[PDB]
């Protein structure tokens, strides 16, 4: 059977860049997801999602400016952010035991990334492989555990300064569903992101973009037609 999920995320989101951190407010997501079989254990699965936060943007912490000594600048506060998520990819499934199935897949994605202080985005071109168990619990509920890894096969920072440079890197999630049947399912659980952005390579000025780490916490809950 074909398996349609739209859902929505509440999560913390920070990152570090150099020796800045930004700390997001009000990090927001809406998504969908179509699991489409095509025989027994063969199928595809699309995926789609946008996302919006505020930043602020603040130094790491010094012992020097605990005591006085030193003072940061201003740096910007409520930057928005925007974001969006593309996926298509194979799947294969499979019974583990008459409770249990196992899922793969892997494919294509497409993610972004837009500031406003000054733009600064973030487009990225991926691979992505991913892996989920659904095990039924009875009475219509179930868990469903789930982990996903990405790799960046072009991904660019564009900056309105102009910047086109590429910064290819990596990512991985891993979270846990609990669902239950309506006759439909709704579904709810915590989940835990992180990306990495490298260092680029040298460009004229001489400059790199610096390496970027972003770590994301949420809890998801979806409805599962
Ligand atoms: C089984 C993985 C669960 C994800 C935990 C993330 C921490 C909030």
């Amino acid at each position: 059977a074909n398996e349609f999920t739209v859902h929505t995320d509440l999560s913390s989101i920070s990152s570090t860049r150099a020796f800045l951190k930004e700390k997001h407010k009000a990090a927001k997501h809406i998504g969908v997801r179509a699991d489409i079989p095509f025989d027994a254990n063969q199928g595809i699965r699309l995926e789609a999602g946008f996302g919006r936060s505020k930043k602020n943007i603040i130094n790491l912490e010094t012992d020097e400016n605990k005591l006085g000594k030193t003072k940061n600048v201003k740096l910007p506060t409520g930057v928005p952010e925007n974001r969006i998520d593309l996926y298509t990819g194979y799947t294969y499934t499979q019974t583990l035991s008459d409770s249990l199935n196992f899922r793969v897949g892997a494919g294509l994605g497409f993610e972004s990334s837009k500031d406003s202080i000054l733009h600064s985005s973030r487009q990225s071109w991926l691979a992505k492989v991913h892996a989920d168990l659904l095990s039924q619990l009875g009475n219509g509920w179930y868990i469903n555990p789930w982990s996903e890894v990405k790799f960046d096969l072009n991904s660019r920072y564009k900056l309105n300064t102009d910047i086109n440079q590429k910064t290819n890197g990596w990512g991985f999630g891993l979270g846990a569903n609990i669902g239950k049947k309506l006759g439909a399912s709704i579904e709810a659980g915590p989940f835990y992101k992180q990306r990495t952005y490298k260092e680029s390579g040298e460009f004229s000025v001489s400059l790199t973009i610096p390496k970027t780490s972003i770590r994301e916490y949420g809890l998801r809950v979806g409805i599962k037609f």
